[PDB]
């Protein structure tokens, strides 16, 4: 079973993403085939899964930066039926927007049903330009085709994924406790990470004893990532990974505040000085705090 | 002896502070008499009284908003010489920034004496007026003269105090631990962390679950009074009180994320919520964790 979470769905025979275009949040806008660039934000290219209560292996799929839904126009099991972004609701009970994701016959790759007509998302003769059609179409569960598989590049943790890649870190403190906040998490490249501290204004800050310290460095942070998170995404159900923590070096007499992320392949956490904006895999600090 | 702490200082005979004209940085800027507003940030009445290493008593006393201290022009003893701001530092050998802060005979005011000149500090002839010279000039210790006498109102916390007044609170969960970031803490009237509410945007922010829920607005509005703290004052070696709470409901099947500030007389907290700008004696939950 699909978990829960963030996807960026790729085509199994070309390399092509499942791209709402343009971003747009109008009715009817067409979701297409797209190239993409890895370890980036492919900002149209994101998808919510929200599973459905009951219903086994059905779910909505909800744009991240639209807040729109992948919706199959007016529910026809015609084959070449266009799928599109449409106005919706994450449990809702609207068949056009309700998706059965279960393992294709490579194990790997996933097919996606549309529930009230039982045909598949098709990449359209599996072109692979930019803007090439996906519709709804004939198939079976079971067959190779590769213009109806679908690789789903999970892009989020759960809080309990989080905790666990802390919890395998070497530097965390015997009294170590976390605050976990929210349930689900977009992972950030770097790249983006360091994009949000430059933007806070966070490079320019001097330190300064209690009154700009390490602990409003780390805080500014976390609160510069949250305040991206809502101004960027119109989608909800889900939060921004960027953690706190408090910590303590080996001879037991100085403490640091700072920041954390994950790893692309969210196995690990990974250090964040946000007074000069290094990654580090050892901040010379053992975590006795956090919160995320 | 008069704790490390930021002061309102206020002449006993007369209901004038001590006052850095206009807040100016330069070098040679008077300080006088001039009236106040109880209950309100008097943003060129704040005094940071730092305590010399093994020297009784004495103290630099930085202005909070210029960060130049009260110094006594050239040193000289002789009376009427002018106590203007000047550069210098927390720990400086100057003695012309040196201050022996100690109780007059009525056991509630202080007298403040030159280190190097032994005169005290002065509202020349008791006078009332906005602008009022301020002096060093001939004293005693025991006398009862009223133009030499200073009530210090002291308008932080330390660590310690904050602390406990967390721990007189009724509404704190018995999981409960606190996790403590600074030193010591300029405490703002509601006046105050209110406007700092209103300039940060939260009035206007939608709850949006996860990506702006509760967690997030009590993460801003601390973020936005530690960005206001380094933006409004020169002076360092302090900070502002806005703590963070997350706390559970009695029935246990619910959590909310808050802030916290503390009662005038500093012996108490007050629960804010960011998300309406309210302050509450009770919020409806119990905190399980603070930070602050
Ligand atoms: C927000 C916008 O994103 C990029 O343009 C998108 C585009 O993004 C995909 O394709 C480009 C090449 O056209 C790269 O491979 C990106 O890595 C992809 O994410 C598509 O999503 C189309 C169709 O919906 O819309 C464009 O806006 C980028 O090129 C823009 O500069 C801008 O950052
Ligand atoms: C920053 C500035 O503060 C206020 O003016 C100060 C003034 O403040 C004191 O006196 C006023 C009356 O003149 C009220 O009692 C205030 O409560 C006091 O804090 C003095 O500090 C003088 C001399 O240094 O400088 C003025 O700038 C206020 O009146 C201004 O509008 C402004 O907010
Ligand atoms: O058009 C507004 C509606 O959009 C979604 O439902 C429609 C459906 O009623 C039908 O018109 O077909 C289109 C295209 O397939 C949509 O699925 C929402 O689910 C409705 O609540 C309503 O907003
Ligand atoms: O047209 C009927 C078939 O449709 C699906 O396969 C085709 C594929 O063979 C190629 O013609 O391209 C189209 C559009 O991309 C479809 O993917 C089913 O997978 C076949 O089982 C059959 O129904
Ligand atoms: O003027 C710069 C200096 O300011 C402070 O000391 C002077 C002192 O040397 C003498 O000029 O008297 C004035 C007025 O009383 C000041 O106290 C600093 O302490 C010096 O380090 C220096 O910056
Ligand atoms: O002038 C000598 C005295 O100075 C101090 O008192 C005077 C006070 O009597 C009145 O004259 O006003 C001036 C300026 O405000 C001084 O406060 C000492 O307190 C006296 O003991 C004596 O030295
Ligand atoms: C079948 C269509 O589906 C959707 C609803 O908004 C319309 O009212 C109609 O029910
Ligand atoms: C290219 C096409 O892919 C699909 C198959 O059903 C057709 O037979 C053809 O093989
Ligand atoms: C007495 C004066 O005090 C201060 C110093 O900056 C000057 O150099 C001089 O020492
Ligand atoms: C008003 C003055 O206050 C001081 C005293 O030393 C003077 O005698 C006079 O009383
Ligand atoms: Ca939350
Ligand atoms: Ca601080
Ligand atoms: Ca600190
Ligand atoms: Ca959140
Ligand atoms: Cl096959
Ligand atoms: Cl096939
Ligand atoms: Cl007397
Ligand atoms: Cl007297």
């Amino acid at each position: 079973s699909l978990r829960r979470g963030i996807y960026h769905i790729e085509n199994a025979g070309v390399p092509s993403a499942i791209d709402l275009k343009d971003g747009s949040s109008s009715d009817g806008t067409p979701i297409v085939g797209w190239q993409f660039t890895p370890d980036t934000i492919n900002w149209h290219q994101l998808w919510l899964a929200e599973p459905i209560p009951n219903v086994a292996d059905t779910f909505t799929l909800c744009n991240l930066f639209s807040g729109t839904y992948m919706d199959l126009y007016n529910g026809s099991s015609e084959a070449g039926t266009a799928v599109n972004g449409w106005q919706g609701t994450a449990f809702t009970t609207n068949p056009h927007q309700l998706w059965t994701i279960k393992k294709s016959s490579d194990g790997t790759s996933y097919k996606i049903q549309n529930y009230g007509s039982k045909t598949f998302v098709d990449l359209v003769n599996g072109d692979s330009s930019d803007g090439a059609k996906i519709a709804g179409w004939t198939g079976t569960w079971d067959e190779g085709n590769p213009h109806q598989k679908w690789y789903f590049n999970r892009m989020s943790v759960s809080s309990a994924e989080a905790q666990a890649a802390i919890a395998r870190n070497p530097h965390i403190h015997g009294t170590y406790r976390g605050y976990i906040l929210d349930g689900e998490y977009l992972v950030l490249p770097n790249a983006t990470f360091t994009q949000i501290w430059k933007d806070s204004g966070l490079p320019g800050s001097k330190w300064r004893e209690q009154i700009y310290d390490c602990d409003d460095f780390a805080i500014a942070m976390k609160a510069a990532v949250g305040k991206w998170g809502a101004d960027s995404w119109k989608a909800n159900g889900f939060a921004i990974f960027c953690g706190v923590m408090l910590g303590v070096n080996k001879a037991g007499d100085a403490a640091h505040a700072y920041n954390f992320t994950l790893t692309k392949d969210h196995a690990d956490i990974v250090f964040f000085e946000p007074q000069n904006g290094g990654y580090l895999n050892d901040i010379g600090y053992d975590s006795y705090m956090a919160f995320y």
